[PDB]
């Protein structure tokens, strides 16, 4: 009886009060599902766990104790069971688009096969050849215009009612979504870090009087020059939904955002200059002075990358619906001609998402697709969970090449020890790489 | 003015009401931290924000549109300000203990410069060397028993009261907690499934009526062993919090657990046999037959892994606090030589904790060490945030070896459609003897009535 992570649901509504048809998780449950418990909470957020248990947000190590909350984590009376596993995703290496796509699709175990029975199980007929006396084999995969058709082998003769009426499966509409987080790399190599300028000087205090409450800042122009090669043309197509800095490899700090919405084969170099502005306060006594010092810096990176691009189509089923036994929610027997799409990636909207109908099935007014209590009614849960699986298996491609940059930033204006009672050459600073150095 | 997600709070209590010293996050502030809210949200989850917008789980795509929550994501009226960012990882390759934790206290511009400038901060007096202006200069590093001391070279006279008394900053206590999802591997050395016997034949049905009430189960016993290697030493006191499940990589469907609190080093192999059985309920018509098959698999896999073990350290800073200028919530004048601890990784307590005495530090009861807001009054928001961002820094240090797994396993039952012949019977040939040689045992393929 494990408790589902996606299920959970906070309330406030004082101690152990949890919302209607909803109960308080335990100690033990609390436990089983720790780190995606602590994933939804405040830095210091403290929630209350069933009699008289508490279970603290990450700021506290997540730390499950005894103690008081008027908020109360919650699962359902009546949980959802049989909700549909996620593999791993099944890695693509890196190639022309048609040569990942064509990897994916003649693939019979990962894509074949399951799609195949996916369609069975909905009731479709006839998925299959001619050359086999099962589903998902002798199966054509035919090029189709940005698509691909799967469609059992029809030739020759087959016998059974309408057997030459195959069911088809389109693939179509892929789309390449690179995930930052993915990101690996290579051996470093070109990764050094060289103090090319150290400024230094006086912050005098005359006064009679300790000095303090008075910030010596500085301002200057920081700079980034960068570029990267693209493997594949794969990358033609990839973009990133969110525009994201490109990671701090090694200690040679770096100011890059790949833009969101752009092909990443476009994207491929950059220079940008921003004006920072390091800040210090000092302390130096009455008739005093103090040694500053501001150090000026030049880094550059050089290494193979590799992200990861998630692969998503859609996924379109037709052919007629088996007579006495289809999952279609109006359960037809007249054998129609049948034309679904399923979105097999992000989530689009119900009509096309599993994962929306599958976890809704038994709220009657959501059913107006496929009726997938029938599916396990007809196969099992533990089948169809399979099934489902794999069909929904996150596919990824590899992104490849090689990246390289360069910069040049300031560090700390860092004051020492005073001592009983700053020049700043803009010529020689612009020869260094740092314009406009006003401090 | 920016939105810190660890202070989002989410309330049931009703269309766009939030709890008190509440109020609703809007549209605008939801997208500017929109993936960490719908990080924090069930799959299906929909929450709403203000002004009749909502936010939508992950389930969702994390979608903001129009709608209606009687639950509500809420923000501080009054929030706490100025937190300290947080730092990508800095990242130690794998090595022996030693050599790790050697790479780490003397990293100058990533350790001991920034735990020398807080030891500063806090009003330690003289943390630096003889041989420079600066604080965190001319520090001396040195092994001392488990543990490491930095502190300024005191070779020779210096100018100053006490001066000779240099700050200490002592690093002791290490830990190293494996993190499961910091999970990558290399180019997978060996890799394949196997089709190794193919079990194939046909289930019959005699009788003159049509026949859909029996299951036809196939049971089995299947070896899954598996064995890992440890390239250094640093992994004999690598742990984990809780257990987890080695990560699928394949089709290689494999049921592997690390056990938690036991060192890395200590769990490199294994061998688990299951019993597993999986059935059909055909629909066969009278007088018919229809095909069966179950394919039999061996399936191995190899390949270089690497985790990330978080790093974690006791700081101690001990020195005397220098006078009309210190941290301490007392703020002593006559110069005590002080001792504090502090945690550097997970919570222990409030006293050790600067994340913690950080996000408090406007509470007046919370201030019971340090004086967190003195600190700033000092020397400036940001030069506090970044130097603690600095001293706070993720540590992770790699961990690596080979893995190596080896199973068998059987595939789904499929069965074709019905052929007319010329309470189910099987003619389905199964050899016990050749099964077994080839890793199946205890085979049976059944009909029965289910429920």
């Amino acid at each position: 009886e494990p408790v589902y992570p996606d299920q959970l649901r906070l309330f406030s509504l004082g101690q152990g009060v949890c919302g209607d048809k909803y109960r308080p998780v335990n100690r033990e449950e609390a436990q089983s599902v720790k780190s995606n418990i602590v994933g939804m909470m405040g830095q210091w957020q403290i929630s209350g766990l069933a009699n008289g248990w508490v279970i603290m947000g990450p700021g506290y190590n997540g730390e499950i104790k005894p103690g008081t909350a008027s908020n109360t984590w919650c699962y359902p009376t009546n949980p959802v069971t049989g909700e549909i596993p996620t593999l791993s995703a099944l890695d693509i290496p890196d190639g022309d688009e048609v040569d990942v796509q064509w990897r994916l699709v003649h693939d019979s175990a990962n894509f074949i096969k399951p799609t195949s029975y996916l369609a069975h199980y909905l009731g479709y007929a006839w998925v299959g050849g001619n050359n086999s006396q099962y589903v998902g084999e002798d199966m054509d995969v035919t090029r189709d215009g940005d698509g691909w058709v799967i469609r059992g082998n029809n030739d020759g003769g087959c016998d059974g009612y309408r057997c030459g009426d195959k069911t088809a499966i389109k693939v179509s509409n892929f789309a390449y979504n690179l995930d930052p987080d993915s990101f690996k790399h290579g051996d470093v190599t070109q990764s050094d870090r060289q103090l090319v300028k150290t400024v230094v000087g006086w912050a005098v205090n005359d006064s009679d009087t300790p000095q303090s409450g008075y910030d010596v800042t500085l301002r200057y122009d920081t700079a980034t020059n960068w570029s990267k090669t693209n493997t594949y043309g794969l990358s033609e197509k990839v973009t990133t939904k969110n525009k994201f800095k490109w990671p701090l490899v090694g200690e040679t700090e770096l100011s890059i955002e790949i833009a969101a919405n752009q092909s990443w084969a476009s994207q491929n170099g950059g220079s940008t200059t921003t004006s920072l502005s390091q800040s210090v306060r000092p302390t130096v006594p009455a008739r005093s002075k103090i040694p500053v010092k501001i150090e000026l810096y030049k880094a550059d990176i050089s290494y193979p990358y590799e992200f990861k691009a998630d692969v998503s189509y859609d996924l379109t089923l037709s052919g007629f619906l088996r007579w006495g036994g289809n999952a279609w929610y109006t359960h037809p027997d007249n054998r129609p001609n049948w034309n679904h799409t399923f979105v097999i990636g992000p989530y689009k909207d119900k009509a096309s998402s599993i994962r929306y109908q599958w976890d809704k099935r038994y709220i009657p007014g959501e059913v107006k697709w496929w009726d997938w209590n029938w599916t396990i009614q007809q196969n099992g849960l533990s089948t169809m969970q399979n099934n489902l699986a794999r069909v929904l298996r996150p596919v990824r491609a590899g992104i490849t090449g090689d990246f390289s940059a360069e910069s040049q930033f300031a560090g700390n204006i860092e004051i020492g020890a005073p001592v009983p009672l700053i020049p700043l050459d803009a010529q020689e600073l612009s020869g260094l790489g740092f314009n406009n150095v006003s401090l």
